[PDB]
């Protein structure tokens, strides 16, 4: 029996190696397999990875006439001591178990141990959509011991920045992923003490040109089209009025569609500001012709009893104001 | 063996400490980690937290030459007595178990015990949307013993208002969170008796300006635009009619979009009242020109065989009525 | 040991109390905690409640110098006999298990037993939407023994109509709940025999005014607006034609939006009938002016080589027909 | 002890009754309780039913002074032999377990056994939507032994067509259910051999009138309305042009709404063909007036330097072509 | 007892057959039952299949007077050694367990073993939608040993390309499936070594004509309709202006609907390019008439104090440019 070579019943495996003395160091390596999904409304992401641990335990040393190691499955875990790692700020996770539990244990003749498992985790990530669609987001995954303070267990990256590997075909449907790196920091709990915590960081970005073409282009085109009325004869009322009222209707339908396609985030964003400023511009264009028509009718009635100056001034004033607004807007939001 | 220092087999752990005598006090502390989501249609919220208990049991005292404590995992729970807490008015919950069960047990040499676990819970919360989007909501989470009356188990906050801690980056996508505090109250069951119950309370609010700009602005702009027709010559029927009919169409499309974006709550809200009053105003504007045109045609036919008074009165009457309505509406709903 | 006071190993708990003789009566009480959700497409509802049982078993009597009872958790259930209740016509259910199983057992010194558990269940409910939104629905939850006929187990409400309690803040987002009561009836299975079955009944209703304002109002307003054209001069073709064609477009957009907001039920309802009758009315209004214009052009051409009678008759005929239709419709559907 | 009357430890229950000899027959009966849901996109359905088995095993015979049978729960299943049935072409299933496992076992004194359980299953069903909404679908549920060939286990319906029962109130929200019946057929696996397979069949249909009124009616009405322009004076260009352009807009909005309400199936259906033919008809109507106006302007200019024949021919040609198309279409698709 | 014929307790089943010597070969066969679903947003697919293994183990040989084999259920798996296969790049999987675990074991008298199970798996698949809807996708499923390198376990297809079978009625709602085949490749892990990996490949395609008719047809028809204005008299301003403004509105509504029906992929696709080029064409058509009207008004005013050349040139220039664009576009994207 392979389990009789290790004196399982001759040791108490309820206690850590080296109990009573200096803390036992544990090394960690991580391989990211894929990103599964992201949720903007719930502000969280899902990931699948391999987790590996390294430490030494003299109690597991066995005699040998060569240098071959023994491999075990997950059934041996319950008979020995292993680190109790958990993910911080996580919402749900589980360990794969098809066709059997995805757990492996390797023991060297001198007592070195390797412990590996395959897991999926969902973690929180606070997001800010003030500068949408030009916004940038940063995420992290956290690992910590649940019951062991730094005085008993010392947690670190096995090989520094080289302990993190990522799959070559990791990608997201609506985001670009960049700048993976790792960090460490100490955490304090008033109940027990200080703990070591490991981090994995990365950054997310959007495709700008797609959003530009979908949103900014039609509004600008509609604003430019609203200016055509300034060059039509003021005596053609049945041409002048329905032009403006149909332009307002088109702008309203565009805004409603754009709202219907965006993530349901209930606070002001930059695109909304741009759209509503364009709406206000379209509205003022109709007000202008209203004034011009009333003034012309009053003058004709008074005379009874050429280009109007308002149109001549508007032809210059409206484009200049729109250009100034664009310049300020793109200086603020880059 | 660490478990041989505690006389597990020398005691009956089916019975509470102090059985037959005064009730055993139990203290509680809670740390909120994050809010996960909220559902307005189902009226419930989800939360993740740490739960901690404190009590004393002489049966667990062990001799020691120092003052060091022993730490245990979840496997020891089934061999001893622990409080049976549960969440009241909850829909679902579970305990995290990756990479192993998130449970810890600490025993002092004098028999003091600390019991901590990490859990996610979904709880009900009745909501009222009468004053939407200006409404405010209050929520609470409840904790109670399942089988032990106050005569056997006394439940309380360990440190009063200081027993509650919240994460510094707790936030919701579409809500603002404020005013966390704790309370206690007694509950009565006719089957068994009286029980102690603990509460955790907080308040929710919306972003007003976003809803204002999305909903109230376009309706007001359309109502103001409908008034332009009063200043156009009454002899331009092909300009007067299509203006009004297109304004009605635009208002209808706006209302349909606004309905399509709101949570599916099937009873009257304030925003609906505002929108339909604006719709009625637009409708009356078309009726006005209908009357004016019929009267003018009748007068011309009678004569055959200047500004009309109706327009002159409407130019003043319509804005005043709209202002009065706004004043009453914003006095009622603040 | 508390379990040594009951002679567990001295009895066979695979057989019911009183085996071989008259059936053992069992009493039931239910407390409804909340309604969780409802699904109109799948026609089912979800509920959370406490379930309690009462019976007597002499085998569990224990000697005592006082009149105190013993309390047990769910671990004792597997060592004794308990009733095997199940929910009929249910889709899914489960028992809460945080922080431990929500089960309690109380034994009196004379052998009386109380057995309580907390459960969530989803049950079917056939619905008929013919009279939507004026429809009414009735639901029920059913409880029955799985393996025991009335000759072995007699099931009844412990205290008649007083065995049912409901929470004071039970509510649904889109429904009103009323008229809770209980009933019993016998059921027959050809495989085994007759069984007792318990019922819990309640009724559901909608908010009428919300649906009225959302649906019936705009259609009526559009039908009334379509009548304006009868009072405009027949010589203004460019005003008469686009009015009607835009009214048809507005009505079509309204119908499409109303369809987009309703539950996806694929058979005819009353609201659809009302909407399509209004659509037909709008369509006939355009046909009327088409005829009037053709007749006027023919007469002018013949003469070449005042109010038309059709308009004068239509002004009276259309409103009367619409009023008659409304009267019949609201007499049929109340 | 009831389990001591059956010599459990005196027999090997790892082997089928009659091992080494002729195959043991097993009879099956099924009672359908309800249909839970259907998914057109994923093409599958869900069902809840009772499953019952019948066979004889001499090893379970026990002496008795009467003819009473013994009833067992699911805990005895693991101690004896039972058939290993499974559902073929299924996606997921489970056995109900509230308040305990829904399993029953009945043993006669001569060794006859009845084995019943309550289960929910989701199964695949390939669907074809070519003739939607006039299409018809056929479904089936399949049952088979997992490890036993016909040489060891013979599976059949206990009572032929009478072994299938259905609930009197089984219904689906958007479908009609009819023609339940059962069949059997042999299946071959190259790995092991031949197996018996049982079938349960039924048929599904839609409500035709609802779809007719929702889809076909508005398109026909719009096509008929487009013909009005043929009877208006050709000199009223501002009435003729906007009529046609608004009719095209209305038709486009109707088609978009109809697409938005239908199941997301990405291949051509009959309703789409009808809608796009109507669209083409509307488009040709505008082209006609374009030609008429250009020809009239050319003739007036040439003369400078009555009803047009095109309108007279169109008034007859368009309705005849539409009627012919309808006749062919409804002859093809019935 | 059947398990006493195999000397279970006389062997250590924690170690592979042939331990210490050459690697043990294992053969694999797969039968695909159905495809369950696909997700374009999450880029993954689901499948159900049977998995079978073949190998030889002398430790399981038993004496026999004939050549009959013994069949076992899943309860024997835990008492012997079996290969630890797992799926690479998978998101979730599970083994069916109704009415019991779907596992079978067959042992020949000489020690040959067959091991079969039924499983459902969801796997990742990176997709590229640049050429949508004309795009093509390739997918694969991967199988590998979790703890055994090629030096200990040799994995291969049992019968080459004949080891893969597919159901005759496998289909997807919105895709066509073709070209199933298998491949093998070696993989390297720096932690342990080299591993054998098996592949299953297939290809996906769309229905082109459906997308053509739904998307490309209406845009082309609207572009062609916008050209009608070039043939109308330039003196009919109230006919010329609203035509163009309504054509722009119709095009915008079409684009919004098309966007509302497509999978939410946030980057540029070919269909978007086609739609926005058509939009630009419609916009230029309105600009043309604006210029023509201004020039005519200026000339009339100057004279005060026939066909215009712009229309004559446009009638030829616009269709030629559109044809050239179509030719280039369909040469690029085939
Ligand atoms: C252990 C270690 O070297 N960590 C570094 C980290 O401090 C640095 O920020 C990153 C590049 O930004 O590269 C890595
Ligand atoms: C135990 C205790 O001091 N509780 C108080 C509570 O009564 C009070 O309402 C709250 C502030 O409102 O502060 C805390
Ligand atoms: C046990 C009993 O009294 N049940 C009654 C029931 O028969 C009656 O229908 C209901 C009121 O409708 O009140 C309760
Ligand atoms: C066992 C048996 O009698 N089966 C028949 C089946 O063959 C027949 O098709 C059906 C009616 O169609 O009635 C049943
Ligand atoms: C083991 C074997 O013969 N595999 C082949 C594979 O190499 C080839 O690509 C495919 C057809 O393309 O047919 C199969
Ligand atoms: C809530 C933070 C300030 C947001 C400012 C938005 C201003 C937009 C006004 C648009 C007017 C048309
Ligand atoms: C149901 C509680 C009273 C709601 C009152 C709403 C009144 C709105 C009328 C709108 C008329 C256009
Ligand atoms: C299917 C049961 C009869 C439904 C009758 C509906 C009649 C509505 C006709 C509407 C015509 C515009
Ligand atoms: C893909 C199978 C043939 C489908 C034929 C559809 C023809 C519809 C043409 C509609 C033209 C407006
Ligand atoms: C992002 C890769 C290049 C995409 C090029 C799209 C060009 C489309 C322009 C449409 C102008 C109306
Ligand atoms: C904001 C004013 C709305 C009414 C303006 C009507 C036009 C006035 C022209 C003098
Ligand atoms: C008619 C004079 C020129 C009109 C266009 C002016 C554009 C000004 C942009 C700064
Ligand atoms: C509510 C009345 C609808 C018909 C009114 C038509 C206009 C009348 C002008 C005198
Ligand atoms: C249902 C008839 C459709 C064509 C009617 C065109 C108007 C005719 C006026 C005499
Ligand atoms: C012009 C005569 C009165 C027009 C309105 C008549 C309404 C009739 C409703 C019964
Ligand atoms: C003006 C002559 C009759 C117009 C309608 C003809 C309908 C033909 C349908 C076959
Ligand atoms: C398909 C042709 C589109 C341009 C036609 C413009 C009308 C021509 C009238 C002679
Ligand atoms: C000369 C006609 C000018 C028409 C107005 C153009 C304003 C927008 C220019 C892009
Ligand atoms: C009026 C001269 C012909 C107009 C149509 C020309 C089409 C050119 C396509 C290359
Ligand atoms: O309850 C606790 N007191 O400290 C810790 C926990 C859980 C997470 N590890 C540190
Ligand atoms: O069934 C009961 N009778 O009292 C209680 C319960 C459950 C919740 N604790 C108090
Ligand atoms: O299979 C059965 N034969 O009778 C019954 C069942 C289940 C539900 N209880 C009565
Ligand atoms: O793997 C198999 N070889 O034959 C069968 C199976 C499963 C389903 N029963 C027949
Ligand atoms: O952790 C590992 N080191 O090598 C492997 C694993 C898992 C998958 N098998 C090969
Ligand atoms: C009218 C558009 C101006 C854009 C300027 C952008 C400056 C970075
Ligand atoms: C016309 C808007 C009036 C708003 C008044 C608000 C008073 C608090
Ligand atoms: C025109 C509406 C008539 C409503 C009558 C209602 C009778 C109960
Ligand atoms: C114009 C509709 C004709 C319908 C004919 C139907 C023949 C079965
Ligand atoms: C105007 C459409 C031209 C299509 C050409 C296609 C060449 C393969
Ligand atoms: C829209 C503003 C017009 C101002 C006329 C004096
Ligand atoms: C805003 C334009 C004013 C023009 C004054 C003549
Ligand atoms: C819309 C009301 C008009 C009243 C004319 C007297
Ligand atoms: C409602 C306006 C009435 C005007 C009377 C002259
Ligand atoms: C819409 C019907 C008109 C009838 C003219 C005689
Ligand atoms: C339907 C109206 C007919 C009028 C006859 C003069
Ligand atoms: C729409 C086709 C018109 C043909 C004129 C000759
Ligand atoms: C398609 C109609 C042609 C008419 C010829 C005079
Ligand atoms: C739309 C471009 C018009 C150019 C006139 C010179
Ligand atoms: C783009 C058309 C230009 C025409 C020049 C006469
Ligand atoms: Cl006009």
């Amino acid at each position: 029996k392979s389990e009789q070579l290790l004196r399982i019943d001759d040791h108490d495996f309820s206690m850590r190696p080296g109990f009573g003395g200096p803390a036992i160091p544990v090394g960690v390596d991580v391989q990211v397999e894929s990103l599964d999904s992201i949720s903007e409304v719930d502000m969280d992401f899902t990931m699948t990875l391999y987790l590996r641990h390294y430490w030494k335990d003299e109690r597991l040393s066995f005699p040998s006439t060569n240098n071959l190691s023994m491999t075990f499955d997950g059934r041996l875990v319950k008979k020995i001591w292993v680190p109790d790692m958990f993910f911080v700020h996580s919402k749900r996770s589980f360990i794969h178990d098809t066709t059997t539990d995805n757990v492996m244990l390797r023991v060297q003749p001198d007592g070195k141990v390797l412990y590996s498992l395959r897991v999926t985790v969902t973690a929180m990530c606070n997001m800010d959509f003030s500068r949408f669609p030009l916004d940038t987001q940063t995420c992290s995954l956290e690992i910590e011991s649940y019951a062991y303070t730094e005085d008993d267990l010392m947690l670190y990256w096995k090989k520094g920045n080289d302990s993190l590997k990522t799959d070559e075909r990791i990608s997201l449907s609506q985001f670009l992923i960049q700048e993976f790196h790792t960090t460490t920091k100490l955490a304090f709990y008033s109940s027990t003490g200080w703990y070591n915590r490991l981090y994995i960081n990365f950054t997310l970005r959007r495709h700008i040109f797609f959003f530009l073409l979908q949103t900014y282009f039609p509004a600008t085109l509609m604003v430019m089209l609203s200016w055509v009325s300034f060059w039509i004869d003021r005596r053609a009322v049945p041409a002048r009025v329905p032009l403006g009222i149909t332009t307002v209707l088109t702008m309203s339908t565009i805004i409603t569609g754009v709202n219907a396609s965006m993530p349901r985030v209930s606070y002001i964003k930059a695109v909304d500001i741009y759209l509503w400023v364009s709406f206000v511009f379209v509205f003022l264009s109709v007000l202008e012709y209203a004034a011009v028509n009333y003034l012309t009718t009053v003058q004709e009635r008074k005379e009874q009893k050429d280009t109007h100056a308002i149109d001549k001034y508007s032809r210059i004033i409206f484009p200049a104001a729109y250009i100034l607004f664009n310049l300020i807007y793109w200086s603020i939001f880059s």
